[PDB]
């Protein structure tokens, strides 16, 4: 777990990413897997089994559940972290590939394919917090809510558990994938100015 | 309880009442009485509390029980017993009262309006002879339901208490009313015949 070795493994061995990117970059990201880790199990552990609506009707609690709930924050989360690490994962196997094929036996080409890279990491950022805000509108969650989807009789009161805990975490996420999309765009001026 | 004291009584201290009507139409409408005596509370006591369907739906109970129960047997038993016994009670009452007021101070009025009386009471047995027919086809009653109404979700299993019993007064109660009727129409044409 050397500091060089977590280092380069963070950095790509790439020989294009400025001072923002090998470091701020990769220390948000770390503190978003970080807080992702400890608020997925237990923060958002009982997000179904501890939602309860005040009926009889069988199965109204799931379909409350599945109506406010389309999906987990925390499942959207991963799926964003995920979806903003790949650009990172296609480039690290680009430069191990080429230094594979260089070893068997080109820089335009990686200051391209790095740049779409970055455009493409903040691209994911934007979609991704667009989409939080579309299913989710506002950032804090509330204790009651009102669910009158079938089978559930007019209009049933269903409690939601944690809203106040889900609404820390929840700033915590957005905050920290705003500061993602400032520097990804930060990024991207830079690598410009620099290429003139 | 003297015996001729309970006969005057149910007779009507009527004049132009015959021999059947006098006994055999008096008997089966003890009999009826006495039936549906014992068995209203013992037998369809509990028609509504037993009654229980294979579902978990709040109220699905008592639609299906509605539903497949529109009036209970005994009180369709009950208003016909009142139904037929009031042109009974209409004479007597129309006898007391002229014998009060030849007291203070007609023969072919009383043999008409008795006329009369006996039609209305076999057309009263049979329209509740048809109208228990038309709520419920057939004698026997079933042990299951299939009940469909809402709020029951698609088809339910309701299940009946005592159909074999009630089934078996059924059976009593519906002889003894067609005894009554084969004895109204006896006695309206041996009233016609006599009157000749
Ligand atoms: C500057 C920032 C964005 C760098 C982010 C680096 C991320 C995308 C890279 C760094 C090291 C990578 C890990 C390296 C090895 C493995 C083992 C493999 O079996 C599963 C994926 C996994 C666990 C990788 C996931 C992606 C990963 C964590
Ligand atoms: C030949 C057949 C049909 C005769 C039937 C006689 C029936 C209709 C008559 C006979 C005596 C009558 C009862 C005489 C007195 C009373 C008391 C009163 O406060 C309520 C009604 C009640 C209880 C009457 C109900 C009707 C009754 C039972």
């Amino acid at each position: 777990m050397n500091w060089t070795g977590l280092y380069t493994l963070l950095s790509g061995v790439n020989r294009h990413s400025t001072a923002i990117g090998r470091v701020w970059l990769s220390v948000i990201f770390i503190f978003r897997i970080m807080v992702l880790v400890v608020a997925a199990e237990s923060v958002w552990g009982d997000e179904k089994s501890s939602f309860i609506c005040n009926t009889l009707q069988p199965g109204c609690n799931s379909v409350c559940y599945d109506q406010f709930f389309p999906i987990s924050h925390v499942r959207l989360w991963s799926l964003q972290l995920i979806l903003v690490s790949t650009p990172a994962l296609l480039v690290a196997m680009h430069v191990a590939h080429q230094q594979h094929i260089e070893k068997k036996m080109i820089s335009g080409t990686l200051w391209w394919t790095y740049v779409i890279s970055v455009v493409f990491r903040l691209l994911f950022e934007a979609v991704f917090m667009y989409v939080f805000y579309l299913l989710y509108p506002g950032y804090a969650m509330v204790r009651l809510v009102k669910c009158d989807v079938y089978p559930c009789p007019n209009t049933v009161d269903c409690f939601v558990s944690r809203p106040t805990e889900k609404t820390v975490f929840t700033v915590f996420m957005l905050a920290a994938s705003g500061i993602c999309i400032i520097l990804n765009v930060a990024e991207v001026v830079y690598l410009i100015i620099r290429a003139c």
